[PDB]
Order: C-alpha cells, then sequence, then structure tokens
C-alpha cells in the first residue's frame, strides 16, 4: 500500500453520516475518505519534494553543495538586487481598490498556515539563533551578503526558523519531510471561527444561548462590536507600543492582527455573524443558540465563496479564469480539496500588491486629520491605532477609496515589507517579507521554476535567450540569471511574480494555472460548497447572489455612501451611492415555522 501512514498531530474524533453542517476542522467533508481537507493534516504534494538529503535539508543549508551544480543566492541578496526598490511613484494600480489586496489576504488565510516548529522556549535555541545566527535543527538564518546596510546595522544575519511538519515535531527521518496546513482546506470562514473544537468555543459567547460569537469588553466601536483581547502575555502588540498596551485581538486564525486592515476586516466579520444570529432569532424565534450559531455561520461561509468566486477571482485569473475554472457542475467525490504545499507560496503574489502606507479617511472621505495618512510599518501589530483613533469607519473608509499597489517588473515589493518587517517573536521592525519568502520556498523543499513551468504545460527557458522571451524583459532576466545560474533553479516565488501579467487579471500564466488549478479543486471538492443541490434551498440560493461587500460595510458600520463595485478602483463621490440603494440579503427563505 502507499504511505497510508503517519497523521499525529491530528486530532480525532467522529463523524455524524448525515449531518447538515461543516464540522469545525473540516473532517467528514468527503464520506468515503474523512480527513480529506481536515486541519492539521500535510499539505498535499502536486511533485514531489526537493532537497539537499534528499528527505528534509533544503537547497542552501550545506555550503558544499549545489543545485544542478550551481550554488543557490543566498535569499537577501534575491531580495536586495531584484524585488527590492525606491521610488514609490506611479506604482498604483489605476483599477483596483486597497479593498482588492485586503480580500485576498483573507482568502489566503482562510485556507492554509503552516506554524513554524517551536520547541526551545525557555532555551537559547531562540536566542542561539537569533543572536549568534549558528545554524541548527531548526533553526535556518537568513545570512546577509556583502554590501547590505543592514549588516552595518542589525548583525549577520535574520533568525528564521523552519515550519512544522507532520508525526511529531521533532526528529524524523524515512519519507519526505511535509509541512502542515493548520486551518481547513475548504473556503469555509474558519478564520473567523477557527480550525479547531478548542477554540471555536472560545471564540463563542455561549453564557447566552443566541449564537453569539464573544465581543470586546472593555472597549466598543461608537457602539459597535470589537474582536476580543487575547490573554497571551507577552503579546506583541503591547510591544509597538508600551505606554498605550493594548493586546491583540483574539479571532478564528491567529494571524488577524500582523496588520490594522486585516484586523479591521476581521471586526467586519465578526459583527455580521453577529448580525445575522440577532436577526436569525427575530425570524426563528425556537431557534437554540447552537441552531443559530450554525446556520448564521454556514451562511457567512456562503457570503465568502460566492464574493471569492464571483467578484475576486475574474479580476485576477482575469482571462484566464475560463480555461482552469469551467463553470459548477456539482460535487464531485473523486476530487482532491487538498491545499498543495506550492499554492501556499503561489498566493504570495498577493505581497507585492501591498501599497508603502494606509490612509484615514472622514465622512466626506477627505484626510482624517494631521497624521490620516501612516507609513505601513508602524502597523504591523498595532491594534491601539483602532481603538484609540477612530475606531474602522476611518479605516475602513479607507479600503475603498483608496488604491492596491500595481505588481510591475521593476518595482516588487514595497520598502515596508522588504526592509522595515515585524515579526511577532522578535522585537524589532527590521526583517524582510522578500527574504523570508525565498527561504520558506527551500525549507517547503519546492521544485525549482521550470519543474512547474512545465507541470502547467508552458514553455521552459535554457537559455538568458529564453529567459528574455518569456519574462518578456531584458534586463530582468539577466539579473535573474547572474544569480540562479540556470533558469532551473530560480525559486517559484519569484519565478511566478516576475511573468508578466495575463489579459485582464494581475498574474502570469503559471500562476493562473496554479491558482486556476487550486480553486477549481477545492469547488468542485466541498461537499458544502453553497452552489450545490441540497445545502441551502433554492429560494435561499436567489436571496444570496444578491450579495455585495458594499452591502456588508453598511450592514456593519456608520459608512453611508459606498461604490457598487468595491473591489475596482472608485472616486468619490461620483462613483459613491447611499446605502439605502444597495441590494440586501433579504433572510426570509430561511424564516422557519415548524421547526
Ligand atoms: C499589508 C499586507 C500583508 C502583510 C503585512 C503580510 C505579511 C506576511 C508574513 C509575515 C507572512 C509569514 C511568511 C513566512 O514565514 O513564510 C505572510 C505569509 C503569507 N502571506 Fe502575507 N501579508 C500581507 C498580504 C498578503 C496578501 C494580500 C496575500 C494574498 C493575496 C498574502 C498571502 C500570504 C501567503 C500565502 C503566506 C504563507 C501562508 C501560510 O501558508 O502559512 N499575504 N504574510
Ligand atoms: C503610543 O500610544 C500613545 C497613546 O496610546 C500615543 O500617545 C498619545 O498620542 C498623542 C501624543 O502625541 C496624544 O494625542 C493627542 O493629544 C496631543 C496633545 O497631548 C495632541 O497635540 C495631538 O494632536 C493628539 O491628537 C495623546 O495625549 C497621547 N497619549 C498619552 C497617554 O500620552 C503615542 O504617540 C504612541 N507612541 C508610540 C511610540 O507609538
Ligand atoms: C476596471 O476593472 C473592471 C473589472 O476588471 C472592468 O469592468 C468589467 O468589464 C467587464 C469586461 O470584461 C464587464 O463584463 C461583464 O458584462 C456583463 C455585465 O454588463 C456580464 O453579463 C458579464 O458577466 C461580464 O462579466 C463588466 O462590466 C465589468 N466586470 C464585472 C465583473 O461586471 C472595468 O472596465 C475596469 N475599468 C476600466 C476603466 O478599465
Ligand atoms: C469528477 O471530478 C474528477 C476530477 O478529479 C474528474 O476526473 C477526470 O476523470 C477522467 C476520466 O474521464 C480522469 O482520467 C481524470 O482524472 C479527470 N479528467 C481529466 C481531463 O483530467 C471526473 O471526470 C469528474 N467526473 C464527473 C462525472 O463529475
Ligand atoms: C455576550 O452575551 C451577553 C449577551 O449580550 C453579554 O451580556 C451583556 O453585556 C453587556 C455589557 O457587557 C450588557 O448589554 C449586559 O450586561 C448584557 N446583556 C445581556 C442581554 O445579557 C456578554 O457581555 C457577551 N459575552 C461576552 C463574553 O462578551
Ligand atoms: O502569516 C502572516 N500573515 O499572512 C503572519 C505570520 C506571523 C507573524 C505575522 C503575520
Ligand atoms: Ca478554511
Amino acid at each position: 500500500s502507499w504511505e497510508v501512514g503517519c497523521g499525529a498531530p491530528v486530532p480525532l474524533v467522529k463523524c455524524d453520516e448525515n449531518s447538515p453542517y461543516r464540522t469545525i476542522t473540516g473532517d467528514c467533508n468527503n464520506r468515503r475518505s474523512p480527513a480529506l481537507g481536515a486541519a492539521n493534516r500535510a499539505l498535499a504534494r502536486w511533485l514531489p519534494a526537493e532537497y539537499e538529503d534528499g528527505l528534509a535539508l533544503p537547497f542552501g543549508w550545506t555550503q558544499r553543495k549545489t543545485r544542478n551544480g550551481f550554488r543557490v543566492p543566498l535569499a537577501r541578496e534575491v531580495s536586495n538586487k531584484i524585488v527590492g526598490y525606491l521610488d514609490e511613484e506611479g506604482v498604483l494600480d489605476q483599477n483596483r481598490s486597497l479593498l482588492f489586496m485586503q480580500w485576498g489576504q483573507i482568502v489566503d488565510h482562510d485556507l492554509d498556515f503552516a506554524p513554524e516548529t517551536e520547541l526551545g522556549s525557555n532555551e537559547h535555541s531562540k536566542t542561539q539563533c537569533e543572536e549568534y545566527c549558528i545554524q541548527g535543527d531548526n533553526c535556518f538564518p537568513i545570512m546577509f551578503p556583502k554590501n547590505d546596510p543592514k549588516l552595518k546595522t542589525q548583525g549577520k544575519c535574520m533568525p528564521f526558523f523552519r515550519a512544522g511538519f507532520v508525526c511529531p515535531t521533532p526528529p524524523y527521518q524515512s519519507l519526505a519531510r511535509e509541512q502542515i496546513n493548520a486551518v481547513t482546506s475548504f473556503l469555509d470562514a474558519s478564520l473567523v471561527y477557527g480550525s479547531e473544537p478548542s477554540l471555536a468555543s472560545r471564540l463563542r459567547n455561549l453564557s447566552s444561548p443566541l449564537g453569539l460569537m464573544a465581543v470586546n469588553q472593555e472597549a466598543w466601536d461608537h457602539g459597535l462590536a470589537y474582536l476580543p483581547f487575547n490573554n497571551k502575555k507577552p503579546s506583541p502588540c503591547e510591544f509597538i507600543n508600551t505606554t498605550a498596551r493594548v493586546p491583540c485581538f483574539l479571532a478564528g486564525d491567529f494571524r488577524a492582527s500582523e496588520q490594522i486592515l486585516l484586523a479591521t476586516a476581521h471586526t467586519l466579520l465578526l459583527r455580521e455573524h453577529n448580525r445575522l444570529a440577532r436577526e436569525l432569532k427575530k425570524l426563528n424565534p425556537h431557534w437554540n443558540g447552537e441552531k443559530l450559531y450554525q446556520e448564521a455561520r454556514k451562511i457567512l461561509g456562503a457570503f465568502i465563496q460566492i464574493i471569492t468566486f464571483r467578484d475576486y477571482l475574474p479580476i485576477v485569473l482575469g482571462s484566464e479564469m475560463q480555461k482552469w475554472i469551467p463553470p459548477y457542475q456539482g460535487y464531485n467525490n473523486s476530487v482532491d480539496p487538498r491545499i498543495s504545499n506550492v499554492f501556499t507560496f503561489a498566493f504570495r503574489f498577493g505581497h507585492m500588491e501591498v501599497p508603502s502606507t494606509v490612509s484615514r479617511l472622514d465622512e466626506n472621505y477627505q484626510p482624517w486629520g494631521p497624521e490620516a495618512e501612516l507609513p505601513l510599518h508602524t502597523l504591523f501589530f498595532n491594534t491601539w491605532r483602532i481603538i484609540k483613533d477612530g475606531g474602522i469607519d476611518p479605516l475602513v473608509r479607507g479600503l475603498l477609496a483608496k488604491k492596491s499597489k500595481l505588481m510591475n517588473q521593476d518595482k516588487m515589493v514595497t520598502s515596508e515589507l522588504r526592509n522595515k518587517l515585524f515579526q511577532p517573536t522578535h522585537k524589532i521592525h527590521g526583517f524582510d517579507l522578500a527574504a523570508i519568502n525565498l527561504q520558506r520556498c527551500r525549507d517547503h523543499g519546492m521544485p525549482g521554476y521550470n519543474s512547474w513551468r512545465g507541470f502547467c504545460g508552458l514553455s521552459q527557458p535554457k537559455t538568458l535567450k529564453g529567459l528574455q522571451t518569456v519574462l518578456k524583459n531584458k534586463i530582468l532576466a539577466k539579473k535573474l540569471m547572474d544569480l540562479y545560474k540556470t533558469p532551473d533553479n530560480i525559486d517559484i516565488w519569484i519565478g511566478g511574480n516576475a511573468e508578466p501579467m495575463v489579459e485582464r487579471g494581475r498574474v502570469g500564466p503559471l500562476l493562473a494555472c496554479l491558482l486556476g488549478r487550486q480553486f477549481q479543486q477545492i469547488r468542485d471538492g466541498d461537499r458544502f460548497w453553497w452552489e450545490n443541490p441540497g445545502v441551502f434551498t433554492e429560494k435561499q440560493r436567489d436571496s444570496l447572489q444578491k450579495v455585495s461587500f458594499s452591502r456588508l460595510i453598511c450592514d456593519n458600520t456608520h459608512i453611508t455612501k459606498v461604490p457598487l463595485h468595491a473591489f475596482q478602483a472608485n472616486n468619490y463621490p461620483h462613483d459613491f451611492v447611499d446605502c439605502s440603494t444597495v441590494d440586501k440579503l433579504d433572510l426570509s427563505p430561511w424564516a422557519s415555522r415548524e421547526n
């Protein structure tokens, strides 16, 4: 038999064979094979892993060893000589709002999570790594090259730890090391509810039987909900500001707090759960807290799927969408809904769409006062700005009137993320997401760029001349070549994002294929897909295709003018209409009588 083996990080409890709801861990979605899709299982491999020693070591761990005859360049150099750029002018997407970049972060979070390894608390393994930069075990440092400013100021390297893997978390030796996805593979709102039983419970307001999610006690937004604070101390949200001491938010996903905007979207989804939960009491008064919790939750899952598949993917896969995601013909038991290891790196394209600053706007959408615009890095793990500086209406207006950063070949990643990133584990805004990303592709044992080129049925460059034509850019290919000595060693992340963009989307051929495939799979393979004959009622369905993110805002904030098409660029006030004119969720085909 196949490696029908491992699974140790795995929880395990049972399946009700005809239940009308998703489990909290994704289990039992597939009847033949229960665990398919579930949290805490290895990420799927669409191709064999590629390691230095064959089973666990990454390329660029042993200095002597080469990859196809050449040394792999240090990550931070690829970052320095290619990704980075100085001039922020003319870098914004003329036809995408900031929201376009944010919604993506929400979905890449709903689908995947690889926790780093961590067995070294109260040991000097966190110090033997940050302070002394000595490789070993799960400490895989990002070493700085020569001619690097950070050298003169931060040390020899940036600490970095390898991602957790299945079976244990200690020394494993026989099949190749596979990394862990720690959230459910189906798009189901597990970022709002959590992917664990342990946790979905702590997020809920059980004390009361209305199916409410627990909200913040200490603070309220002009009389509105706030994700609840988190116990865990030292939470670094109070480190960026020791005077204010405002903890991070506790949510379905642990990353809710990296940045003030993602934290804002998490609050817009929480309120809406409660808004639906309490409206569902009004129409079906004999429904218990659990019943309310589920049908409410079950809906939000639909809101996310719809918007994702209706308003988000076609302006991304562009014209390529149809070549990958055929219309929906119904659940197919033979499809593997799992998230592949490569997709988790393919979705990081969203990193080139992050602008350099976040704006705050007043009611007539104007600069919210003196310091209304802040550079991005002052917002990593920043909760005090929301709590003590306006709430979210000013911020949410921002995501609409403002634009995303257009990914473009000469300016890729903003400096805010490439030079001034802040990590929870350490205490300096001084990391590089590009380098970190590039190392991560290696930690996970990812096959080179041309492998994937071949996998998707695309040509495969072997020469500068070949690379110039594919990338359609002479200088870019040249630098890629000077560093990788062969298109075959080019880390897929940099590989994928350097290809020009497909017509009407925001990503190239390769990446369109990888993403194109994954969402096709998580849709055809989701038994709880919302367009699935059975999940909701026929009337209930027509009710739902009437949703917009524009409506979501109106119901949960005090913004009165929003646009009809939140994702594409929209100016105020021409493209801004008042809430009263926006279609709404008719919760009646839900209204029960006789239950
Ligand atoms: C201001 C915006 C953003 C910030 C500050 C940010 C920050 C980060 C950080 C620190 C990591 C951990 C990386 C690693 O250790 O390997 C990460 C991972 C990641 N990000 Fe982002 N990110 C942002 C936006 C986005 C967007 C917009 C997308 C997609 C549209 C995205 C997709 C991903 C993916 C796929 C990962 C690896 C995830 C996993 O599987 O655990 N990110 N980000
Ligand atoms: C950490 O957060 C602090 C509060 O959470 C923040 O200090 C607060 O912000 C400013 C200080 O410049 C003050 O706010 C308003 O009042 C001043 C006059 O004092 C006005 O001139 C300003 O326009 C402003 O609207 C608050 O009084 C101050 N609060 C306290 C208790 O001092 C810090 O700025 C943050 N520090 C860091 C390093 O991020
Ligand atoms: C800014 O981006 C927008 C999306 O990329 C774009 O609007 C879209 O243009 C498409 C053409 O690809 C139109 O196509 C739709 O036509 C009818 C609706 O009348 C529908 O039956 C079809 O399904 C089809 O999607 C749309 O009108 C629009 N996109 C959507 C999803 O409706 C803008 O043109 C861009 N702005 C500029 C100035 O270029
Ligand atoms: C159900 O979905 C699966 C997707 O994995 C489909 O699998 C295809 O079936 C063919 C047989 O005709 C296999 O050779 C391939 O694995 C898949 N086709 C292609 C072109 O790759 C399956 O056909 C779907 N079937 C139904 C009835 O829905
Ligand atoms: C959710 O459960 C109940 C229901 O709202 C919350 O109790 C309310 O608390 C606020 C002030 O904290 C006041 O409206 C009343 O004291 C309570 N009203 C009712 C109807 O009970 C409780 O605060 C929430 N639970 C959590 C953990 O926040
Ligand atoms: O994975 C993140 N964002 O997508 C993230 C991870 C660790 C610390 C801060 C942010
Ligand atoms: Ca999920």
